[PDB]
């Protein structure tokens, strides 16, 4: 439990998604991991890994990161989601909560605008 | 909608701090409200309002908002803290957790090294 490790784990999460390394993805998530965004909540690590492996509406995407912000126990990542042609799907701020060195929850926020 | 209500409440928080409207500030917080950042946690609504009124190193600051990002149940506000002369103290992302019609927790995040 330190700030630098939390940031490194957040960076590893995006690397897992973008490299389609779902072994790495599982390795950085708690069993009871929950992902939230306005239009979708995905509950549980195995459901989440399956969704990212098999069910994302856009394939071969990336998450360029603009700025990472550190809090007392959480990390907020400001970035964008790009499709395979570099086109912006959305901007986001993802807020990571941690338990035991792994990610317990990610709350995705999109511009109001 | 509840989502619109949460965004309005987050905006009202900054309006209150900046106008020193501590009556309004009280009105938007949970009784057991917690404000978080690295090396400072402030607990309790009356105690927090009293901190903002009396104990801040600078009370004549402003919090111009750049972008509000909305999540499933939380709001992430990207802004800057300016001193009375308009100079930047820090960039921040504040993450608002809501409960029972009011703000339960704000987690302040500042840019990583
Ligand atoms: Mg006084
Ligand atoms: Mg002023
Ligand atoms: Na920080």
């Amino acid at each position: 439990s330190n700030a630098m490790d939390r940031v490194a784990t957040a960076r590893a999460y995006y690397r897992a998604l973008d490299e389609h390394d779902y072994d790495l993805l599982s390795d950085v998530l708690a069993p009871d991991f929950v992902h939230d965004r306005p239009d979708r909540t995905i509950e549980g690590r195995e459901r989440f890994v399956r969704f990212m492996r098999e069910e994302r509406p856009q394939t071969d995407t990336s998450h360029p990161i603009a700025t990472i912000y550190t809090g007392a126990s959480t990390v907020a990542v400001e970035g964008r989601l790009l499709n395979s042609d570099g086109a912006e799907i959305t901007q986001f701020v993802d807020v990571f909560a941690f338990e035991d060195g792994v990610i317990g929850r990610i709350r995705t926020h999109t511009p109001e605008p």
